[PDB]
């Protein structure tokens, strides 16, 4: 019984899409985007699973109650600049634009209409797969019920919780950035599988399999990542072989640096945004 | 409609048959397993689930249709010259030692009946959660029927392929040790996470959903995982600043040491056992 | 208590580290009479030495007089000196002895190959233990041997629980437990004396630094041996968000750190392994 | 035989400090757990979870801590702090000792948030660690402008209950911060990779753990009851040729000191940019 | 104008070598499709699925393509050879070439497997690369101990038409292999990397693909083309104090030359064991 709407019909958009008419939340009709290349193959796979696609910003705005900003951060203030006399009452406005506050989406759109209601949302492309991690901040003037919304709709399309909006730049070093750390690893496992002597088909395939595993294992074990470790590794066995030339090349801290590199860019583009 | 038994009840005994009593192709107390160490968490774990537990390898043989050999590798040329006159040929002898050979199964047993029914399989502990990947290889003797119901069987805990046995020690540097690689891989984003300001607890939950995610995506994706990484990785964002930090140290490199120092250990096991 | 009144006399072929750090522990703990013990070297002129003879350890330069004086027979000299001191003294050992050697890597079996040349049954335990007995915080381990009694392992637990914890092992653990707890204490001196260096760096002297190194040490060994939770959960535990420790962490991460105890473990495993292969 | 007959203790924070000193405090007998307090804003915190088995009082109310409390322990995080004094200043009284844990947090910094209410505010600055859970703490704190002879005193026997303590020049606090406040988690996580080492040469994990962590705990103690240089130490256990000395040559390849080194130097510097970042 | 009217070409193997000679030789107009068969254990392939799209004519059997094929290439792997060649060595005959290229596996041990069954097999063994697909391969052959010499003319002829082809000594084929065998793969590689600088920098993903791709193909046109050392055509492009010049500094802090040794000599040294551990 929502209208949702996209400005910008780019990867993130068609994620958050397919994952949510997926879900049975959201009827693929129920859904507007728009975008600026206009012949995108993002915007013709919107086309064919329902989706209502659209050049013109402005009548995505005027049929969305919820309205999705999917653009890079310096777009952001030219669309709102572009789209802010059209912003009504009704508007459940959330950015998911890397870094840019809810303060500068705030200043911008109170020139038009004084209370928008503005939720600023950190998301990732599993959600196409319904296995989102997403975290989001409500706004000054984002009613009760508007958090609520947030959280049941972005719920069925993976994990979601509220957060402080100060933690959101670290988040996305961690699950905004996740999954490419994530095809990183995978291409590389698949290699080692390959140089040992497996097709590489098999070994992308297992090395998926592996990690989709492990993951779920973690999320519904109550026990430290580290304890599970220690319960797959046998004492002399090839696993604990394995682990020590990880920690040899400091395989930790390079993710550590990863989450913290991807964290402070955020932070730049946000300080750049102002 | 069939019975399994499975000798050794430590944690690849737990996760079998907790992944088999989850997935519904198995009542827990069509399964019975033994352990040295009759006194162990994993031991007394099995009993509350329904499984049949005791001290006795021979019994367990004697019950089981299917049976499984969960013990360490070189523990496994004492289990079948131990147990070797109790099988007959109704037997299916599974065995997930690492390393351990079908020839070197098959030559102990003959010894007592002249066509032992082997088949050689690599899993990992994600079965628990029927995520698991499993490859297995059939021996001299398998029937046909018997590769079917062995993939029937671990299928329903996860993937499941046929190999020829010499892809096993790869298999096993892959997937046979990747959950722990996963492991160690959301430990230090988790700190990674935690020292950009989130929450342990937040930063656990959010990097497991990322990688659950990501796998999830790759599994249901015809595309490379590179383009994946491409698809994901805006330019100039904070992706793309992470993904430099992980490659300048040699990240990639390093997982490709983990699975070919798993694999080299497995065939020193294996040799080591000859 | 009941191995004070057991009244045993001990003896040490060797008064080195090893000898002294056992001996001082032992007369520490009230189990044994630093005079009811015997060691012996062929250098008089070591300060361990010197360190048994002002506590009131018996010395002599003849190792048969420590075989004669001696109930439980240690064995402390480096591990290619073993075959020497067996041909000596194997004549001596007796159906009483308990002989337990503290030679690293050195087996049990090529112990009870000597010594089976003279008496049939020779009871033999092979140990490995640390200097931190000397405060009765060691962390020991032994083996039993083909003819050692049950009574025997049982005695040589409650000696050697008396200067620390005290486990049996399957013989093949103890060159892991070597390079894990017998080499152990080097590390941390070694971590100790650099953290009192971090210290100093930053602006404390240097007997603070030194002093709040290792209280925090033994505190946190205090806080994983109490606790039934993993090491990493105690690291989370102590990590704040953004906090000094996690920045201190990372720091330790990209250097490698726990791959340079996991090399250290290994080395000191692997050199015990070589050190018995070089007695063949 | 120490006994706080007419102390009242509380905490603001109910996380890991609060639940590590009420702890060790009960554990050592020196205070019961009904004359302790504490409050937390997440009332759903494991460790505020666990301070109620203790019997501590517990409260969602911060000014219900400061009224039933004589001895109040600051255990919030330091951004926290400056509106946690905002919150009970006006509820601040002479009886009361005022302890700040928050790491970096100045006693210049309290003291002029307090004073704005009452003046002359009895402040302590502490830097502990979690071991004082086993009463094996080590402590350091520096008195405030305003706090009596009879202060520093009280809380030295107070927190010598529950390990090492001692008054340091407040300036020493950022060093001591990253020795032995960030200590314990360095011990942590050598002890996860020495026992990582064990079960790669063969070692059942729970033994590895075990005798890692026995080893770390004697060596310690051995440090602490010798005379001797830890060089010195080191160098007993290593015999000529011997095992040790090799497994000491390849931490000395890595750089394992100057990691160490790295590591205090760290913790100090982010305890700096703590305190003057908030200021 | 390059037509071979009377010859039969098959492939044993229909993996990406085969596809990719197939698809050359075809884009050439040297051989038409229907005069091309191959044959795979798995006739499940993406390749080989490929290969009944241009019209190639599939069988499951080696013998029906050693039967129909004058020139017959071996595009398995080399432990499959032996195999191989005991399935069909009895179905050569006088007119079959039979041209290798699997890595590593020697002319020696191919013409003793086959001299069991005839004598004077005519052997030619060829190191090749997959962008013969796009008609610009390296494609190095050494002309075994039967081999006419119209037999090698004709290689060299039909696999002229691919890209470069040149004869050498057999001995050069394991580092052949490791340059110009494995060279496409380390520079996929390196333009991977180089579109992931440029995304870095700001260039969508599209775009610095296609100007990485661009330079790499200008500069190896540039270098084929020019009589100049490779550093002459590196000084030309770095003008003092220059962008380029910063760039190479940071290739060479790195050892980026010594990289591409280590590859260069990686696989060459793998394709010798490769051969070593078959015979
Ligand atoms: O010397 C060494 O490297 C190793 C490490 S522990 C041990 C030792 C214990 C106590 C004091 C001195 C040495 C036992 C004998 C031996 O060889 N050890
Ligand atoms: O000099 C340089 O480092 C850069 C790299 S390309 C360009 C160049 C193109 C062709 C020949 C020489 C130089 C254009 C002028 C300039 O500055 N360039």
């Amino acid at each position: 019984s929502m209208s949702v709407g996209f400005i910008g019909a780019g990867q993130l958009a068609f994620a958050l899409a397919k994952g949510f008419t997926a879900a049975g939340v959201l009827a693929a009709h129920k859904i507007m985007a728009s975008s600026p290349d206009m012949d995108l193959a993002t915007v013709s796979a919107l086309r064919k699973m329902g989706v209502k696609l659209t050049p013109h910003n402005k009548e995505t705005v005027q049929h969305s109650d919820v309205l999705f900003l999917a653009v890079k951060p310096h777009i952001i203030p030219f669309i709102l600049d572009e789209i802010g006399a059209d912003i009504e009452d009704r508007h459940i406005v959330v950015s998911c634009a890397a870094g840019v506050t809810i303060s500068s989406i705030e200043k911008k759109l109170s020139a038009f209409r004084p209370a928008p209601r503005v939720i600023r949302c950190m998301t990732n492309t599993p959600v196409v797969v319904r296995e989102g991690a997403t975290v989001y901040a409500t706004g000054t003037h984002a009613q009760v019920e508007d958090g609520r919304l947030m959280e049941q709709l972005l719920s069925s399309v993976g994990f979601c919780t509220e957060v402080e909006e100060d933690l959101i730049d670290a988040v996305t070093g961690l699950s905004g950035s996740g999954p490419a750390y994530a095809f990183t690893a995978l291409d590389a496992l698949a290699d080692g599988g390959v140089k040992m002597g497996l097709p590489r088909r098999l070994a992308v395939r297992l090395g998926a399999q592996a990690l989709l595993g492990a993951a779920k294992m973690l999320l519904h074990s109550e026990q430290h990542p580290g304890q599970l470790k220690d319960n797959v590794s046998s004492p002399g066995g090839a696993t604990i072989h394995a682990l020590h030339v990880l920690e040899s090349g400091g395989f930790r801290s390079l993710l550590i640096n990863a989450v913290e590199a991807s964290c402070i860019r955020t932070r730049e583009l946000q300080s750049m945004a102002d």
